[PDB]
């Protein structure tokens, strides 16, 4: 049979994530009740919901089978799930397919293999120790700052947001004067089915309204990283803005500027906010477990146990999805060609025959095997990035504190895709 209605709403449905506790329930009936079950609904494409570990896996590892963007169709899929009448908008505006960007996560081998090995080695942990320092230098200035403003404070938006932002822009080169502009596209894009994230410029109770203002900001980054790109090919710098504008295919040619595009929206994006999420999740998780925040601090070298179990539990990369290329049978059911599958990240990271006891905040799980990154070759390439940022702010930041207490309404982000905290209200006692 098909999911229970409310249960695939709760997971389908932008609003269905408003509130983790609800959200993570449907996650969990589903592994216990229904692992591999098709959500059919309303104004939604049917999806194979993929609540499990093993399934996860199963799927990104098989590319061939399980395309991002529609395989030899391309733009046939949306990576991202959007409604059925975005997907429309999208077809209206493109011309009959939904490849919106030229980023990775809307292409399929061989493309994707040949533009992401544009930066392959740049995001090698051996490759971004020579960041370390800046990165280190970042933390401490925004450290300095979080010391200065006191101990009451939104956690999120007066400090965490902040450090990832101008980690990325500096590592495009690109002046600090430029940073809020891109936080306010970044909430717009984020922010596609948040109440309280609508643009101005799109009406905001069309059925379309989410895709309408996808595309709307999309355009604006394009305008913005037309002249990063025209600026880094006329004048190179060491920079990661240069590596991507003047990326050239097999033939010498630039690769087209739409590729530019799609590594920059993406990295200016996807590459903090995730950062912010986990690091807020992470102060979250240390007010509720403040033996935790008195170990590490008691041993440093726990820091990356800490990074590791943070990620697990905030995973604020929900889904992508991907869409069969061929029939293919799952744990008993029958995934029939052309069936659009969703990847719940956040369950597989909360599935019990991987994690002992997945709800409890445990940084003594050696090795911690989550899932927050996917897999596959579309597995996150900023991985390591993230997990050095996290480190080096924690090392600086974890000696300031004594202890964090949440005191006031957390608020989520309303998303079905990249979500967390966009509000943490806390009092720290600092050292
Ligand atoms: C806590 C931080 C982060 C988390 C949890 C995270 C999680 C993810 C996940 C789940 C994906 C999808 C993987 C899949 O399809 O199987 C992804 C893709 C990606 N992430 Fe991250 N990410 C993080 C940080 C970053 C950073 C810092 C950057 C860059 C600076 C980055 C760049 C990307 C890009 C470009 C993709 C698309 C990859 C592809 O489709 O081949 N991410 N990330
Ligand atoms: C999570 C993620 C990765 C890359 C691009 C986008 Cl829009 C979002």
């Amino acid at each position: 049979a098909a999911i229970p209605d409310e249960i695939a709403r709760q997971i389908v449905l932008p609003e269905g994530h408003k509130d983790n506790v609800p959200l993570f329930e449907a996650y969990r009936w589903l592994r216990e009740n229904q692992p591999l079950g098709q959500a059919r609904v309303e104004g939604y494409d049917p999806l194979w919901l993929i609540t499990k570990y093993a399934d996860l896996m199963e799927v990104e590892r098989q590319p061939q089978i399980f395309a991002a963007g529609g395989g030899e169709d391309k733009g046939s899929n949306n990576p991202i799930l959007a409604n059925q009448a975005g997907d429309e908008f999208t077809r209206q505006l493109l011309g009959g397919n939904l490849r919106i960007l030229d980023a990775l996560p809307y292409l399929d081998q061989p493309e994707h293999s040949v533009v992401k090995d544009v930066a392959f080695d740049w995001f090698r942990p051996a490759n971004l120790k020579k960041w370390e320092d800046r990165i280190r230098e970042t933390a401490r200035a925004s450290i300095d700052r979080l010391l200065a403003g006191g101990p009451d404070l939104d956690a999120v938006q007066e400090f965490a947001v902040f450090f990832p932002l101008r980690v990325i822009m500096s590592l495009f080169g690109v002046p600090e004067e430029d940073e809020p502009r891109m936080m306010a596209l970044t909430q717009d894009f984020f922010g596609v089915a948040d109440p309280d994230a609508q643009r101005d410029d799109i009406e905001a109770l069309s059925p379309d309204a989410a895709a309408q203002q996808w595309a709307a900001t999309i355009a604006d980054f394009y305008a913005y990283f037309d002249v990063l790109v025209e600026s880094r090919r006329a004048e190179p710098r060491d920079d990661l803005a240069t590596l991507i504008a003047v990326a050239k295919d097999e033939n010498g040619e630039y690769f087209p500027k739409t590729f530019a595009y799609g590594w920059f929206v993406a990295i200016a994006t996807a590459g903090h906010d995730t950062t912010a999420s986990t690091l807020a999740g992470c102060l979250q998780s240390l007010a509720a477990h403040p033996e935790v925040l008195d170990r590490v601090k008691g041993d440093p070298d726990l820091i990356p146990d800490l990074v590791n179990e943070s990620l697990r539990i905030v995973s604020p990369v929900k889904h992508f999805t991907r869409v069969a290329l061929q029939d293919y049978e799952m744990r008993g059911q029958k995934i029939k060609a052309g069936d659009r599958l969703m990847l719940l990240f956040q369950s597989g990271n909360r599935d019990a025959e991987v994690f002992d006891r997945p709800d409890d905040f445990d940084i003594d799980r050696r090795p911690n095997k989550h899932i927050a990154f996917g897999y596959g070759p579309h597995m996150c390439i900023g991985q390591h990035l993230a997990k050095l940022e996290l480190k080096v702010m924690l090392q600086e930041l974890l000696p300031h504190l004594e202890r964090v207490e949440v005191s006031g309404e957390p608020k989520l982000i309303q998303t079905n895709f990249v979500g967390g905290l966009r509000k943490l209200p806390v009092h720290l006692t600092f050292s």
